[PDB]
């Protein structure tokens, strides 16, 4: 229909330049794809009730920040219950339920040269307590991302490390830090007093576009909706700032002072979901889907080769979601780095990882509690209609819909290698 | 893991270029092509090559299609020659490496107003005899492709009909002929008469590109290597003429009189293959699938959905092959519209699509024999294999290589959707 | 690596270090944004205009004078506060800062006047528009900022209420609300530029769409040539604080690379307690965004998207523009009676700074609108032989391009000048070795 | 009519897939022929007669070969092509320059051979404006070449005739020392595999476009014709390919030397020259030259640019420019503009040897000078316009780019003029 053409600024997605898709850009079309961009709230006195924390959960956050510069370990292990009572209180409704991960924000190493012995105690209270993430804080080089990693020890090696880069070191050694980190966070605060205030942005978005080049999740922090700390609506220049943090290509983005200590927690994250959603229909996706694929090298890894087929048939199609079974999250990634407009579903059974996606852009994890069928193809099969069920009740998918469907020949990690396009009845 | 050696071949500095015109500086002499040849050559059948083992030489020289032009000769003499073809077809049926399938096409002597009385009576014979292709001349409308297909009687339906273009109302109202037509052919001999020879290559150029863009065969023919008829070496004219119809994007060049009636038939077929071998790797595929892609329209039509899945795929790898199983050629036809640079293996249990897709660049067919099996997903596998074994045989594959299949999730026609990713064991 | 190796050789590898050039030589937007350094000092003249509004906090003639100095470019004058009076003293505040720049006329920086209305409130143009109006012509504003333009009838009010003396004032449309976004197109048409007001904007139509506004006015404005100004809580936290927040500093980078001509401050400047540190800000981030725009694809899209034309001025622009980017050309250089050459100029976003050398005071004021245009008022009279006089004006321009740092010897510059005296004859483009 | 007409649809297209399939046999071309036609001189087109009808069918450059024939013969060939040429000179507005090029017996079995040092004093002797220079192999041919034709032989351009798979492998450096290149297929073809000819010339032809610097395209373009009235299928398509590909000149050997129908084949040559220049798809050709030129602060070179980019925003029907050497003309030509390429110049050698660079039709100025050097400049602009008229090219209203220098003498282009005519 002509009015199916007229929503999520398709108008705009098919002009032939940047500049006629920004023309083209319509205040009247609506949104219709769920919000991809993963909403991060830092807890606190604010946002620590378990009451509260369900309807931050409703609102739209995916990752609770815990801000290790703030609080005792009991502290920190009472927030986390928190957050977990308040998730598991949706869990009856398997279909419905929506993970939320945790993540551990260091205090750093503030005049010292490596890992601060506060840190080492706060990282192993972290694999203790079960974090899925850690924000490292100022990470300088190479080696502060081994310290984190040693510190974490054997039983936290499937926890994220996602580098703060907060200073004018950060950014000259990026490129080493990148490689060994999970992720990167910009984080602006500490960025624009170690740099030249007016510098930040080129910091931010060369960042933002080697995270995208690098398939790896970036994070934009700090400031993002400030005055909504105190007043009910934000600045115009805080909504521009959500915006384009988004048309970026970030894949998080962050709320601190707004969600730990505010006034308006829930409202701050209806804010950023409202903004989110408005801006990723507004990313020129044929400039950038190509660009992506220019840039990305030739792989003899079947996961990457089945995921690049999978993103370039969701789009000759208009395909509603790609449904990918993940044990890991990284059939999830590598999916999420070509920047599909379909929603990445991503079914797995394993809890962790359910929460780790959300650090990647259009994932939308879904926790499958079964217990595997005798038939391994049987097995896979519930999985995928686990996903098309759960996508009709969020209203992803609707009958008619074309899906995309990413499997394996095998069962365990590392064997993605299927793509098949499904009606949806 | 490849080596730089492998990066120096198939004109693959001159494919990683980032412009036309860069592409053309990189092009290189002692860059040996290394893929099979992909773009078909249809030779004409008559008195130069009509021995059993005169035919028997043109099939090792590369002849895919054998033309019988009703033109000239006689029923029981092209009765004759068919018989003359199929039996030197036949003789390679004992070694895999040799037996490979000739199509038998029709061209028609042509019309009065509507379709010729000798036309109506040698397109029976085409049917009686089982032709697999009808080249049919002077086509001006589309009525005289229902007329042809309307003569292809109860029984000729599968047929494909290649509309030949050979005039200004047939060049005017292309658009109409194609839409009706399985195919085209540019036949530059009338069509050099008809209108001013200085704007026969405009009428070829486009043409060839519309084809392209509907996806559907065109063939480039007459005088490609005309002096081979008394020279046993073509002019600098007739290599750049075969070479240019190549990167133009025919999907197949044709012989006349250099095979029909010249002293070196076996020797133009061999100097066809050679130019278009090199000619085939000198494609800029960057320009080309990012064009045959942004042209294309979105499609709800899982095959077509598959296929550019599936090219996208064997790009990202460097695919030695594309797997396809079908029936009646269609699920090989929508890949060879996406001009993959790796060989499109189509693998059938029908003779006829076996022959008939030589008309669509870059598929080569395997015919299989074998019994069906009870277990249907057992049956896929054993064809799937079958095209790797005979892959592997023919040169086109080696263990470790990544290969694409592709299949449907159900028996008969109609139901591609499924894209795999596989590694040769 | 060939593209740029001759060149390189000759203006030396710290020369393609500095302004993002390596960001700039980039193949895809995506190769831009990694290849951005905050290493890359920015070295071209701030081309973004920077509007302040002009109220308690910044009236005095020395604290005027410092406005200027940190890069004050148009002073806006709100109607919706004060009072006729209290205005006049403003505007004569603001003339004697101006001024006291005046001895030296190689270095004068002139200051555009803009008016804004203060609306229709609760269907037409309001008494007190009419009376407000008058008083832009009788003071000789350069500008008028209408408030609440909805439809192009609009703007045709304004139009009429300034009169036949107001005729060479500019009228930016404010965009505040659905409908003026609606009839943008319209309201465009009849308007020398746009304005997108944030602040009712935000409260006329959802927050979060605010973005979507600016940016497609911003682009429709790029692709008609005519200048588009970006406003309101820019920087809003500097009304009291002495730094702006992360996204206050991202708000200004966005509006500069959105493809805004001006950037304006409001109460930052009218009543805060940091004026001149909002200014500064506004040029320190101005700078850093202008060497960050993606110039490539920019000139590309503004050269594909602009239709065909026979109009001359139109022509050299584009020969002139496309030259400058050649050789790296340090400036254009135009004369310009009305300014129209130097918009010309500008509507293809040249990196070459647009120096317009005019005998029109008004014109030097209103080309502040256009981004990238640099004023040099000529108060020289004219000479017997009209090349002649061209000839001084050129030899103006380098002399005061030389004095200001924005020519050094061994440049090139490209001058842009007109067949005959009068307005609408610019047609010859020459390219000139600085000795 | 105005946009149906030069494959203007074609022209507007967004992709290269859809201008070919905007390609209409219907869409007539307008423009001047820009690929110059080189003809073999010989016994078949020898005569002052015969030599006018191909001057009149479209000749630019008459190429003598010095593998055949005498210093004798080919002298008396260079006095009736003079004959043949300065017969149209009594309408200067109309004449049309011809230039003399000799191709050397080359090398053989072996540097620079003796009977190539005697033929390359001749051509200097007969003031030659050609050298096209057989089987280069490296750098040190080209020089050699240069040091036989002394210093009375400074200025003519010597044009490598790249024949084998050295001359191929070490084209850089030989593009580097030459004023241009000749893609030599007859011997190419013989010296690598006949199936590879095809990269030679397209890469030769892509690095020519990209240093600027003219190439042919030689050898059985239209063979055939040697003896029959039409060329067959192959080889209208091989003329069309050349010129689609860049080469700024295409060549006739025995179709023109000893060939039945040596006017016919100039003929063919012009009809399928001026249908391939239209088909030529702008947009990405301009866009990809601007983005492979390096960037320049010579003003000649930043003028052109201005003034290719200046014509296609117009429309502009031609590009007017003075020059002394040629090298300004040189320099719009490397942009390919559609805009034909007018170049008024008092150098009849200029104006000779600019038929080497495609779009570039010289115009020798043979007016009486005006006192005031800016009055004398004005008069040469308005000749090329009074030319243009005579010779179709122009229109009154048309738009016209002019470019002009700031001083006289070579070397100091600098500017760029929007006029209407008339
Ligand atoms: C004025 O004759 C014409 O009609 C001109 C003509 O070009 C035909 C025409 O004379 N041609 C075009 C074809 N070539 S051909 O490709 O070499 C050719 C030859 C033959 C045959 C087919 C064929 O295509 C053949 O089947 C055959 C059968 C039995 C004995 C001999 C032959 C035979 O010689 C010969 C020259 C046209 O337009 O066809 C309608
Ligand atoms: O993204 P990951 O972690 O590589 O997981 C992908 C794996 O998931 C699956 O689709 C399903 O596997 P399981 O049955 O073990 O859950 C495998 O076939 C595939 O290898
Ligand atoms: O290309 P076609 O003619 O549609 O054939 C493709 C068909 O071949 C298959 O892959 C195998 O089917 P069969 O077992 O019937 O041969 C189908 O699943 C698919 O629909
Ligand atoms: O930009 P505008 O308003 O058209 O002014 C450009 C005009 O300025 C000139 O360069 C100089 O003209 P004046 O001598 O009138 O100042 C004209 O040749 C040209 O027409
Ligand atoms: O193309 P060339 O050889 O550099 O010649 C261009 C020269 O021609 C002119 O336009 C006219 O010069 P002349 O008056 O000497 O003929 C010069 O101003 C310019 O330097
Ligand atoms: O650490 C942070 O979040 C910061 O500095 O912005
Ligand atoms: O019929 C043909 O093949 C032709 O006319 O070229
Ligand atoms: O009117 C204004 O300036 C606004 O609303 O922002
Ligand atoms: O010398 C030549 O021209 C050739 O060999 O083609
Ligand atoms: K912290
Ligand atoms: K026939
Ligand atoms: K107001
Ligand atoms: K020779
Ligand atoms: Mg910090
Ligand atoms: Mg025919
Ligand atoms: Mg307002
Ligand atoms: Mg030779």
């Amino acid at each position: 229909g002509t009015a199916f053409f007229q929503q999520q600024q398709l108008p705009a997605a098919m002009a032939d330049t940047f500049l006629e898709h920004l023309c083209l850009l319509d205040i009247d079309s609506e949104p219709v794809a769920a919000r991809s961009t993963s909403i991060i709230a830092t807890i606190g006195p604010a946002s620590r009730s378990v009451e509260r924390l369900k309807e931050m959960i409703k609102a739209g956050m995916n990752i609770a920040r815990l801000n290790f510069s703030h609080g005792s370990h009991e502290y920190h292990a009472e927030s986390i219950a928190n957050v977990r009572e308040a998730v598991e209180s949706f869990a009856g409704s398997p279909l419905s339920y929506r993970p939320v991960a945790i993540a551990l924000d260091t205090k750093g190493p503030g005049s010292g040269p490596g890992l601060s012995e506060q840190d080492v105690r706060d990282l192993r209270f972290g694999v203790e307590h079960g974090v899925d993430i850690v924000f490292a804080s100022f990470v300088r080089k190479a080696s502060d991302v081994a310290a984190v990693r040693a510190a974490l020890g054997p039983e936290g090696h499937g926890i994220k490390i996602i580098s703060k880069i907060e200073n004018h070191e950060g950014v000259k050694r990026f490129d080493e830090i990148l490689e060994v980190s999970d992720g990167i966070m910009v984080a602006r605060g500490d960025l624009g007093i170690e740099i030249p205030a007016e510098k930040v942005f080129l910091a931010q978005k060369m960042m933002i576009g080697r995270c995208n080049l690098a398939g790896k999740p970036v994070v934009c922090a700090t400031q993002m909706l400030e005055s909504m700390i105190t007043k009910p609506r934000p600045t115009r220049a805080e909504t521009s700032d959500v915006a384009n943090a988004v048309l970026d290509g970030a894949d998080c983005i962050m709320l601190s002072g707004e969600t730990a200590k505010g006034n308006f927690p829930v409202e701050a994250v209806k804010m950023q979901h409202a903004i989110a959603r408005e801006a990723e229909a507004a990313v020129y996706h044929r400039q950038l889907f190509e660009e992506l694929r220019r840039a990305a090298p030739l792989s003899r890894d079947p996961t990457e080769v089945t995921a690049i087929g999978a993103v370039e048939a969701a789009f000759k199609c208009c395909a509603a979601a790609i449904i990918v079974l993940t044990t890991t999250g990284r059939s999830a990634q590598l999916l999420s780095r070509y920047r599909p407009r379909a929603a990445v579903i991503a079914v797995t059974r394993s809890a962790q990882a359910a929460r780790q996606v959300h650090l990647c852009r259009g994932v939308f994890p879904l926790l499958y509690r079964e217990p595997p069928e005798a038939i391994w193809a049987d097995d896979v099969d519930r999985r995928v209609q686990f996903g098309i069920e759960s996508g009709k009740l969020r209203g992803f998918l609707r009958v008619g819909d074309l899906v995309i469907v990413v499997t394996g020949w095998r069962p365990g990690s590392g064997y993605t290698n299927i793509m098949r396009v499904l009606s949806i009845s």
